[PDB]
């Protein structure tokens, strides 16, 4: 159905990030939803990791379900690290563990530790969120061909 | 046919060789990564390049040959192209500008100008790549860290 799942915590990203994201991803005729189940419909899950992603149960069980789509469906899946230390995010350290569960358990620190190994963009390793979002629509965009 | 090494590194010995390098190197090795030991028939053969901009890269030419060189592997052979900014800001090597670009500036006196725009062409396309700004980490160790299992993963790729 979809080219493209978003999972992120709106807080953080959708009035900036997310918007120029998903602009850019419009622009290249990339599907995606528009507002958890619809997540096995879609042939890619973009998972913005931002500094407050660790607090909301929603994502995490939404994480576990993208995971589970990774194992079973060969759901591509595209971490996005947002002002979020990778290291942190695999291990459950410093600041996004504290986070993580001040906040089953298991299999959400399996999910975290799976997916934030996998290609993805860290936008400290970027010169902008405008040319990262441009490498990353593209990387999409060859990805669904 | 498979590459005689995993990573080709270029940089400028009196700035790093003695330190930032040698951390790195031994990250390398530690995780079996293969690299050649010191010259631009090595680039073709390596599966990645790791490009250490420091503030005198740019007043050698042998490195901004190897960069050259480098950038022809990356849209030819498909290399893989690491840039890390080692106390010179990206955008100062991207655009030869401040220090980076006075530096460069004073190697191209007696050179082509022909070469000066292959030097200016390589700087700013690999300026602009994903790498490893040291601004951006919290120490030499913890960035060596991820470059290295970054690298790692690379080799992953067929």
């Amino acid at each position: 159905r979809y080219d493209v799942f978003p999972s992120f915590r709106g807080e953080d990203v959708r009035d900036s990030f997310l918007s120029h994201l998903l602009k850019e991803l419009r622009g290249k005729a990339i599907t995606f939803i528009d507002d958890l189940s619809a997540i096995k419909e879609s042939r890619i899950a973009i998972v913005i990791f931002s500094k407050n992603y660790a607090s909301s149960t929603w994502c995490l069980n939404e994480l576990v379900e993208i995971h589970k789509c990774y194992t079973n469906l060969n759901q591509m899946v595209i971490p996005i690290f947002f002002h979020v230390d990778a290291s942190e995010v695999k291990k459950q350290t410093g600041e996004f563990g504290k986070v993580f569960e001040e906040t089953e358990k298991q299999s959400w620190k399996q999910a975290l530790a799976a997916v934030a190994v996998m290609a993805g963009y860290d936008l400290r390793k970027w010169p902008s969120e405008a040319a990262m979002i441009e490498e990353l629509a593209e990387d999409v965009l060859r990805k669904t061909m």
